[PDB]
DNA sequence: TATAATTAGTACGTACAAATA
DNA sequence: ATATTTGTACGTACTAATTAT
């Protein structure tokens, strides 16, 4: 189902921007356990759609993680909890 | 092949080179994004990709509006 | 003092390749 | 061998922060 990236702003304590939001959310389900090292997360699809938002924006988010190391990518795979 | 690299990775490759080889200084500023684009004739995506990846490195940091930077 | 220009940031999109399932 | 999925590369349009006029 589906995931609020909630619309944003130019002015007030500001927003973090999209791709943020993202990756505060999927930081949120390894952190509460809701998805196991080696288990795979949603397809970037699947994460566009419930999410809202570009593949793009998706990229940008998951890049971030896989670079902080609580994620990892296989082409053709998938992308897992590290 | 055996030889192939992307072109974010050979951008990627010399602006390290230019880090390493003390041409470019902690704290100097690296060409824009504009320059590279030129210099390499690629993207400005190819370019975000590779200097990305290196502020994510931490050879580099940016300022929005300022420019980027040897760490 | 205040604008315009420059420059990096965010975000939507397409097209195709490469690796996996 | 097909379909799925991530990777590479590019396009286009803005915004936001800094810099120069």
């Amino acid at each position: 189902h589906l995931e609020v990236l909630f619309q944003g702003p130019l002015g007030s304590e500001f927003m973090l921007p999209k791709y943020a939001q993202v990756k505060e959310e999927i930081s949120s389900w390894i952190n509460q356990g809701k998805i196991l090292p080696d288990q795979k997360i949603p397809t970037e699809n699947e994460l566009m759609q419930q999410f809202g938002v570009s593949r793009h924006t998706i990229r940008k988010a998951i890049g971030d993680l896989v670079s902080q190391g609580l994620l990892y990518s296989v082409q053709g795979g998938g992308t897992f909890v590290a």
